[PDB]
């Protein structure tokens, strides 16, 4: 309150605290690029090596999702069985669901249905994984010249790298891109038939002598009385070299000679997943992802993870580098060091608005050490609160400065002016000044957190970030309020001391005299200020809507995709294409490009490519021929000339959450009891009902592959058993040759691996191959398997998806050039009742938030508007004032929507938080002139013209030097274009064409409005 | 088992997953010739048991699968509870009727 | 152990190396017999060790049923003599026939900390010595060994370390917050200082 | 203040205390048995009174 103007000691401590408190928030506090935003999702993942998609859905899909129930905040699930063998289930749940709560109750339901699963993929192992996509390093490792391929490199990274990290403070997960090593063991199909073997032969003899037998003890117990010896026995180990696989004895002729595994097939120790190509630079590589923690610092955890790598490095076999792609560091260095810029520019800048309008150094004393004692109390409160030091709280930090230095210029500017006047001692001047302004700052206080607060009170991904920013800017708030009732009053009683001055003294006589000839005919402006609040509306119905700028991350993604049923080797010819123009057309930018053959988006396959292509630092590239969305546009036009593949370039979204904030994703059910043919029928009336109208919807496409040719084996059973063959033995050489066959695990250099038996390559790539296979008949006689079987070539789906357990398509799509994205939903919504009976559609992702939290913020907004209304009603004991000020903050908002839409930029967040702080200060002006005014009504016995128009004459001057210190506070964001220019753009745009319009309509303006309503 | 086929694969396989945890202390493990494996992790002061239980068993069922048979069939113990003992209770008899 | 009057008892905690016994089973030989190689290493495997075959009922409660080589066949390593294997034919043949027993060495009980292999330490500070004299000179002791291994403390020995470590912060920031308390109390920056002379005292 | 001896927490009397014995690697169970039945009959005879 005002005793702490007798006691500035007591001031001085809490300072001392409050700074204190911010450097121990500060030494300790967790950062990151950007907080949880995306609801957790939980990913359930299983392998069954040589099975077809249809086989997966079948045999593991639809088993694991008829168990995946009674999970708790389960909003919805999808499911995706591949061609490779892949069923992927990813579950997501509400936002506030505990990660490892879902993930052990998602575990437990599949460990209940395990039995139900074909015994193939239960060998493999389901794995559950929680998802967060919080990326910190993509650190990847490379061979110099031609030494290690990619399968050594990442088995090297798998076992002497990965197990060091994972335990470095600060890191909770590391993948890895790569395949270890395994003991492939290559048949050969003419080998086996000259000694009567069969695949199934050698499976079983790797089971019995690649075995780990439990030997026991000599003595042991119960043991007879006096022994004296106890030994343990051992009797075999598992294999662990390929030459000791090569020498399991498979069957003894009766000539004698020992017919060996390496008689009858290749040993080799091979890859367990050959299905993926990494190159980075060309050159084989394999990487690794590391996800950091909770509660972790993302710089100590970058400096020590790469401390530790190169501390391993003098271990590395030979001519093995480490890289680093998509590192995170350096933006979270750039944000914290323009937050402590712009801090430094503030107190600079609030220097010179003192020394230019109060003309006193003691003056300009007291905000310089007010400001940085709330910034580092705010810190202290960020802490105690749990939140992490990440982009969103940083800007909420930045906007707080000037709502600071707002709350320091307007308490030492009065303080000084009843200096000025009456003659009265520094500790009575502050006594009185205090006395006049006490209530305001608590109303003032209470608007703005009423104000802050429905931000808070949002739901869904948009919600997160806007709690960030909504804390940050309350807290920042309420203390620079607390600051300046304690702090800043002692200072001024013990600091303050009892050309530009003509200019401002004929500015001031030009405004009394504006307004002694105005509010006579108020009535014109009266109606002119509808007219603006016409515009107002028009100008939100014209602005675009985006929910964060992409940034200039220095890494953008190319995704190559061949047509269909087309190998690796054109995959990789293309993907060698593409590189080879990123390093030769692009090579002052382009640092470097790491190419993933075989893993796409839409699905793993061998006509998919993916490329990570990172840039060279910002101090290197300057200029916009040398940006991002530049490089991508003329890579675009350079790419499509690529020659029969379908590669296309785009920038990273800036959260992993989302991006493309006008697209939509919808799944397109099929329900009723319609198959395959009958949905891909109704996709195809899709994408083309939808296609004729493009005035709403412009990109109407499916997002997954396309039916393929596929083969088709007709075994005759009764023509096997006729001759003696068993199905059994012919439906299991045929998978064993072609697809992989997992016998059990080995281990090589002290770590499990496992062993894998399939044919050798030349005899398992063409139709014809099958007829080079032979099957043992009971009698001991082996018999060709074209005798029994018969080919065919028939269709298939190489990748199906489900969504809530029923059969899905995902056709995503996007917005017009303006339509908005309702519009778009309620289009496809009732275009998918024009499509045939039976098929239905669910909103997915994005426009799942967009369909149950749509009529919230207005309802918030009001419910604000009114607590807003009923704390100015306490302030003024009157009905009728808060009016006055409550018809103000338009002209705030109105010149901050022009100038957003003269820079050409969007609705992004930052701009609506700044627009938020741009009215909140036109309020805080406004509530400042009325109660001035109130209180030279209430006593000094004046009209409430006379002192509308004297309170706005001493006002003014705290007003304009609150103006020019945020405008200039935030006029290097604009003309800032290089490293973080997207939220630095939209905030300079939206503070500084605001908060002018806001102060140079409203110190004309209230006046007018405030003797309309008390006349009314 | 012996020691070390014990330590080779069951205790290395289980280890090797032990490694995001929430505020893991250090982590000790043990391999007898019994066929034995006692791998033990000592977290922070203040967290949860349960959640640290949740997320041990949670990153066991990682490398569930690479153990060998003999070993799941008996059953793999996760346990929150104290190390050291509270309390002994013993069972004798009075004359001599009952052994051991 | 030469240095008595700074550390009693010390004592490793584990077992130490022991001799095992192998045996190593012919497989071609017993495969030209007609013997399988499964049969054998079952045969070796439920004789020496066990095989826990099924459960059964004992006065209501279900309890398992073992399956085990008597006494006085699983002694000594002669014993493996004893055992015969049936060949394909129905025939019975020795173990000892084709298979070769010989001795080597092992460890019992293998450890690891912190993921690589460790050594448990136990151990006791003499008469008149603290626990933190005997930690460092322990320390100072595992600074004198071979290049490539380390100490690490753990259990009692890692928080009496933390203790030790975080006093003195401890110490001065509950200094400051005096000080910054009486000031606040007494509004003078005279009295803290007058009081705080005290402390050492 | 330099010169003090550390340490954690006094030693205290719980009226419990343990003995660890450990034999040569390689000794049966026979020999355990008569090792833990001397220690038992030496904490049984001489030490009788507590
Ligand atoms: C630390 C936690 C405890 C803080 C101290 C609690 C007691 C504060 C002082 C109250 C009694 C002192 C006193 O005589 O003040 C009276 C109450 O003043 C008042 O108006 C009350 C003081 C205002 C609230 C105190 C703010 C402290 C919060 C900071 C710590 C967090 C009248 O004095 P007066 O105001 O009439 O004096 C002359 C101006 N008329
Ligand atoms: C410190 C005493 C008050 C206290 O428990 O602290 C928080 C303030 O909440 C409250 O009790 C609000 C009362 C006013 C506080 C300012 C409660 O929140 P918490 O973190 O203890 O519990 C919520 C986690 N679910
Ligand atoms: C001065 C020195 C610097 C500041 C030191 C920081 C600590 C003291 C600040 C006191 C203000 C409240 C913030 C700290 C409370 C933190 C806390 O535990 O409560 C959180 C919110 O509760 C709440 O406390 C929410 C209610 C807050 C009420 C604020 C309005 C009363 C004060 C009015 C402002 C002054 C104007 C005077 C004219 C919930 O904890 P959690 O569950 O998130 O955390 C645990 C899991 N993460
Ligand atoms: C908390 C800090 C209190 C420090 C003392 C300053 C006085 C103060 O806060 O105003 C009192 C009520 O708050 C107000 O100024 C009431 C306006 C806020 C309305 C919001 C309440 C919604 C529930 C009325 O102070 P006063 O008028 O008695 O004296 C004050 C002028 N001399
Ligand atoms: C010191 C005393 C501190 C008082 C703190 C009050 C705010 C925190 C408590 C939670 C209130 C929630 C509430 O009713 O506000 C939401 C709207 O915001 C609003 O109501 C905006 C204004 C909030 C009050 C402004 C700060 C106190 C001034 C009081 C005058 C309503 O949303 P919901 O929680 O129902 O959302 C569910 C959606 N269906
Ligand atoms: C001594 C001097 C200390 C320094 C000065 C005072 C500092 C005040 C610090 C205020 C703390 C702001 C952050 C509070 C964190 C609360 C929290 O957990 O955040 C969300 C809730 O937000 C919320 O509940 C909204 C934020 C609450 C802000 C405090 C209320 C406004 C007070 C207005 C009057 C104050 C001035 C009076 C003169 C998450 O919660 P959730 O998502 O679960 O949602 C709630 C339903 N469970
Ligand atoms: C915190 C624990 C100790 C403070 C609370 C104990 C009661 C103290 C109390 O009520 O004293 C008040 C005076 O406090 C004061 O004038 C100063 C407040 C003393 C606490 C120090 C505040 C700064 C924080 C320093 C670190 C934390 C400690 C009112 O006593 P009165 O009315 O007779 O006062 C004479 C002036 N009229
Ligand atoms: C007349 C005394 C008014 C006191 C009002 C509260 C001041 C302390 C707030 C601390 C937060
Ligand atoms: C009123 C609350 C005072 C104590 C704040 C403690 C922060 C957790
Ligand atoms: C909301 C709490 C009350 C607001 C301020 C009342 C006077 C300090």
């Amino acid at each position: 309150a005002n005793y702490f103007i007798d006691r500035p000691v007591f001031a001085w401590v809490l300072a001392i605290i409050m700074m204190l408190a911010g450097g121990l928030a500060i030494m300790n506090l967790p950062v990151a690029q950007y907080p949880q935003i995306a609801p957790p999702t939980i990913t359930v993942s299983a392998t069954y090596p040589g099975a077809d998609a249809q086989t997966v859905e079948d045999s593991v899909t639809q088993v694991i999702e008829q168990n995946m129930n009674g999970l708790d905040g389960l909003m919805y699930m999808s499911s995706t069985s591949d061609a490779a063998g892949n069923a992927s289930i990813t579950l997501t749940f509400e936002t506030g669901t505990s990660p490892d709560i879902a993930q052990v109750q998602v575990q437990n339901k599949l460990q209940l249905a395990m039995p139900s699963l074909p015994e193939a993929v239960q060998q493999q192992g389901i794995s559950v994984d929680k998802s967060s996509s919080n990326i910190l390093m993509v650190a990847a490792f490379i061979s110099d010249n031609g030494s290690l391929n990619q399968y050594d490199i990442a088995d090297y990274v798998a076992s002497n790298i990965k197990d060091p990290l994972s335990r470095t403070a600060g890191v909770g997960s590391v993948q890895l891109f790569g395949s270890e090593y395994a003991m492939r063991i290559w048949l050969d199909p003419q080998k086996l038939n000259k000694y009567n073997l069969v695949p199934s032969d050698v499976i079983s003899q790797i089971k019995v002598q690649n075995n780990q037998i439990s030997g026991g003890q000599l003595g042991g117990m119960p043991q007879a009385a006096d022994q004296q010896l106890n030994a343990s026995i051992i009797v075999q180990t598992r294999l662990q070299t390929p030459e000791e696989f090569g020498k399991i004895l498979l069957k003894v002729q009766q000539d004698g000679s020992q017919v060996l595994l390496r008689d009858v097939a290749r040993v080799e120790l091979g890859a367990e997943d050959y299905s993926t190509v990494a190159r980075y630079n060309g050159k084989p590589a394999a990487g690794i992802a590391i996800k950091l923690a909770a509660g972790a610092n993302a710089l100590d955890t970058s400096r020590a993870v790469k401390e530790e790598l190169n501390r391993l490095s003098a271990y590395f076999p030979a001519s093995l580098k480490t890289v680093y792609p998509y590192d995170t560091t350096p933006f979270i260095e750039i944000s914290i060091q323009e937050v402590f810029k712009t801090l430094v520019e503030a107190i600079i800048l609030v220097f010179l608005v003192m020394y230019l309008f109060l003309q006193n150094f003691r003056a300009t004393i007291i905000p310089t050490i007010a400001v940085p004692v709330v910034i580092l109390g705010t810190f202290a409160i960020l802490s105690a609160v749990g939140f992490t030091i990440n982009t969103l709280t940083m800007f909420g930090m930045v906007l707080a400065i000037g709502l600071l230095v707002d709350d320091a210029i307007v308490v030492v500017e009065n303080v000084e002016r009843v200096i000025a006047e009456d003659k009265l001692p520094p500790k009575e001047a502050t006594h009185k000044s205090m006395g006049q302004i006490q209530r305001a700052l608590v109303g003032i206080a209470v608007v703005l957190s009423a104000v802050f607060m429905p931000m808070a009170f949002m739901s869904g991904a948009t919600g997160e970030i806007y709690r960030q920013f909504s804390i940050t800017l309350i807290s920042s708030m309420l203390l620079s309020v607390f600051v300046a009732m304690s702090l800043t009053p002692a200072l001024c009683a013990t600091i303050l001391k009892a050309r530009f001055n003509t200019l401002f003294e004929k500015s001031t006589q030009h405004y009394t005299d504006s307004t002694r000839s105005l509010l006579r005919c108020t009535g014109r402006y009266m109606v002119v200020y509808l007219l603006i609040c016409a515009g107002m509306a028009v100008l939100f119905l014209r602005t675009p809507t985006s929910f964060l700028p992409e940034e200039d991350q220095g890494v953008f993604m190319t995704t190559a995709q061949l047509p269909s049923g087309a190998t690796m080797v054109n995959t990789t010819k293309v993907l060698q294409q593409v590189t080879d123009y990123y390093l030769t057309k692009e090579k002052d930018n382009v640092q470097s490009v790491f190419t993933f053959g075989g893993f796409g988006f839409s699905g793993q396959g061998q006509n998919n490519g993916l490329a990570f292509i990172s840039l060279k630092p910002w101090s290197e590239r300057v200029g916009e021929e040398n940006s991002v969305t530049a490089i991508i546009q003329r890579a675009m036009i350079a790419l499509s000339s690529i020659n029969k593949a379908v590669v296309f370039p785009f920038n990273l979204p800036a959260v992993a959450e989302l991006g493309t904030a006008s697209g939509f994703d919808m799944e397109l059910l099929d329900n009723g009891n319609l198959g395959h043919e009958k949905l891909t029928q109704a996709r195809n009336e899709l994408l083309s009902l939808a296609a004729q109208s493009p005035n709403q919807v412009t990109g109407v496409r499916p997002n997954g592959l396309e039916d393929t040719p596929m083969f088709k084996v007709n075994v005759n059973a009764a023509k096997a058993e006729a001759m003696g063959v068993a199905l059994s033995d012919i439906n299991q050489t045929i998978s064993t040759a072609f697809g992989s066959s997992y016998v059990n695990d080995f281990l090589n250099q002290g770590r499990v691996k496992k062993v894998y038996v399939q044919a050798g390559t030349p005899f398992r790539m063409l139709p014809d191959n099958i007829n080079q296979w032979y099957v043992r008949n009971a009698s001991g006689t082996m018999a060709p398997l074209s005798a029994y079987s018969s080919t065919e070539w028939t269709y298939g789906s190489p990748r199906l998806e489900r969504y809530n357990g029923i059969p899905s398509m995902e056709i995503l799509g996007e917005a017009a050039a303006g339509k908005s994205t309702g519009d778009a939903m309620k289009f496809m919504a009732d275009l998918v009742a024009k499509l045939p009976a039976g098929v239905g559609y669910s909103w997915t992702g994005l426009s799942y938030q967009e369909a149950l939290s749509s009529n919230q913020a207005p309802a918030l907004y009001a419910i604000s508007l009114v607590v807003v209304f009923l704390a100015l009603a306490a302030l003024y004991e009157s009905w009728s004032i808060p009016f006055s000020v409550m018809l103000v903050v338009p002209l705030g908002v109105v010149g901050a929507l022009l100038a957003t839409d003269l820079r050409g930029l969007s609705n992004d967040v930052y701009f609506q938080v700044g627009l938020l702080t741009t009215i909140g200060l036109s309020a805080k002006n406004a509530i400042l002139i009325v109660e001035f005014a109130v209180e030279m009504m209430q006593k000094e016995g004046k009209t409430p013209i006379e002192a509308i128009i004297e309170a706005a004459r001493m006002r003014l001057r705290p007003i304009l030097m609150t103006s020019l210190a945020f405008i200039l506070g935030v006029l290097p964001l604009v003309i800032s274009h290089g490293a973080g220019s997207g939220a630095q753009n939209a905030v300079g745009t939206g503070v500084m064409g605001g908060m002018f319009a806001a102060t140079v309509l409203a110190i004309y303006f209230v006046p007018v409005f405030f003797v309309v309503v008390e006349h009314l």
